[PDB]
């Protein structure tokens, strides 16, 4: 079934159920997953209306872009040429810029293929938007079906030569409780290397460091309380994890991650060459959830794009686009029962 | 009351009746007005859906901008530097550029204050947005109230110097059917003098123009048929009329045109300098509102605003608006019937 309802400021809910009774929801404000249950319990991360992602955090599920991450001085160089993007944390741009994509009302259409339905978000980003060359048509695609696969999807033509490399900035919690946080999930990655940052601007370093047999290594499953009570200069100077994990072996085709609670399993398959992971490391922040004060970790995200830092890093991607080619980006996440044996306690 | 429902592409549509029965109706989407009528009749020309909007006309009773008008090889100075704005109108930049303020939705929210009811829709143009310096944030609140006063209302910051002079596109046809042309319609305009445009491409000619005694003179109640059966070179050249007339007298208290068909009339108030009046110059094209075929002349407007052509000619006004400064506007169209 597909519901649909005002969510606020103009923006609509979109509430779809599959034949499983799996419910997941929408918003076209900034093309964003609102919400993702099984009997009753929230999987992820969100907000009861629209008004809640303006005012307390505009991120949470959100579509980010034109580019996700950081920019080191908002500096990119297209075709040659040098362009300054928003500068919106200190010189750097931080996922595009202030009042990004994130913050709009894109538009949508819905089609119901029966076991699969899905919800296409248009938006243009016109030519000079925060310093990005365009115009840009974009367009993602959620959809969920009958095997509670959910699968964003992106597609995007440029006017101009310019760059793109937008991600999906959802934040999963297995407790379905804010306030309770995420150390005790079972996380295994494919990923032996990582992207340390500077320092606490989180500009990238410029190298590339192997984590094999460090407390980063998830390549075999373990709780992400090993992490979190790590003692590495990269995770304390963060706070938590807030980094690229350069995966190990590409294609859509393999489970790159795997987030495990109890009996419930959530998968992650992309196309893209890394995942970016941030464990919400807000310290005493306590933003408000569903009427529950988020702690420190009380959630974690898995988005998936070419690593922030090319700039610096070249070895990482190359995030340019050219005029007249279209951009395609496949991420899914896929849910599951039963996968695994986790019995932990903390 | 007031009714909220779905537009189609995710946008809405806000109806509100008033006590006297009257029913006005508006679309995120763009900001704009959708329709208004009085007993069953529409005295305005507008679409059943959103997609007829981005299919057929996007222009029709949206807010357009930043920038209205057009504006000669989309050249603006700002701050004594050159900045060229998109291009959508071979090298004129007209109504804000592509896919400009009226093609988005904008977010709002509706303020019941019984007699009168507010919509007030807000919108962030990015720094950069088809080359214009910000980033801008506007809003504009429709409002409609018991006294049948519709009324428009626009403020704007930005963080840069930067050049604003919106308008609302509201097409009016009292015969309300698109098929039936406006000639019959009678009006007046408190207005000396026109902007001439240089030819075709509707740029402005580079002087003013006393109309006094001419076909274009409306001071004096006439029928638009008059102005259409003019030789005058100017009538001719767009056949029919599409330019900016600049008002006699500033201030929003004093009714600056009426626009009147048999027992209705509608009357216009602004605090800008100059209206903008295009008659649905279409020819043949044939636009379809609400299954009728458009006609050329099928429509008017009453485009408040800065004349289009300070660029060239600077006694029309300035539309810069400085980085911190509020800028705030207002147009009244109010509904009056006969007895
Ligand atoms: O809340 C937004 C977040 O977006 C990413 O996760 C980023 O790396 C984090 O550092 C934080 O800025
Ligand atoms: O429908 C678009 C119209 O917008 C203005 O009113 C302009 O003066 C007309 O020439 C035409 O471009
Ligand atoms: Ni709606």
């Amino acid at each position: 079934s597909i519901k649909i309802r005002d969510f606020g400021l103009g923006s609509d809910l979109i509430s779809l159920t599959n034949k499983a009774g799996v419910t997941i929801s929408f918003t076209n404000l900034g093309a964003r997953i609102v919400d993702w249950q099984k009997d009753g319990k929230h999987l992820i991360l969100g907000f009861d209306s629209a008004k809640e992602y303006l005012e307390k955090d505009a991120y949470p599920g959100a579509t980010v872009g034109p580019t996700a991450g950081r920019i080191k001085d908002g500096l990119v160089k297209i075709s040659g040429k040098d362009y300054i993007l928003n500068q919106n944390e200190g010189p750097q741009t931080l996922h595009g810029g202030e009042e990004s994509i994130h913050t709009k009302l894109w538009t949508y259409e819905v089609t119901d293929l029966g076991a699969e339905v899905q919800v296409k978000f248009s938006l243009v980003s016109n030519d000079g938007t925060n310093g990005y060359p365009g115009k840009i048509e974009m367009s993602v695609t959620h959809s969920f079906d009958d095997d509670n696969k959910w699968k964003i999807h992106y597609e995007a033509i440029s006017d101009k030569d310019t760059v793109f490399n937008p991600t999906g900035h959802v934040y999963f919690n297995l407790n379905g409780d804010a306030s309770e946080s995420v150390e005790n999930h079972g996380l295994r990655l494919a990923a032996s290397r990582f992207v340390p940052l500077k320092d606490q601007t989180e500009i990238v370093r410029g190298d590339i460091v192997d984590i094999k047999n460090t407390d980063l290594d998830f390549r075999q499953e373990k709780q992400l309380s090993n992490a979190f009570n790590s003692n590495m200069e990269q995770v304390q100077l963060v706070k938590g994890i807030d980094h690229p994990f350069l995966l190990d072996q590409l294609g859509l085709d393999k489970e790159q991650a795997r987030l495990t609670l109890d009996d419930t399993s959530i998968s992650v398959f992309t196309d893209q060459p890394s995942i970016v992971i941030f464990t919400a490391n807000f310290g005493d922040l306590g933003t408000l959830y569903h009427e529950k004060k988020q702690v420190h970790h009380g959630g974690i995200t898995f988005a998936c794009q070419v690593s922030p830092g090319s700039e610096q890093i070249p070895e990482l991607g190359d995030i340019s686009l050219k005029a007249g080619e279209k951009y395609q980006a496949t991420t899914i996440y896929s849910l599951h029962t039963k996968l695994e044996h986790h019995h932990h306690h903390h």
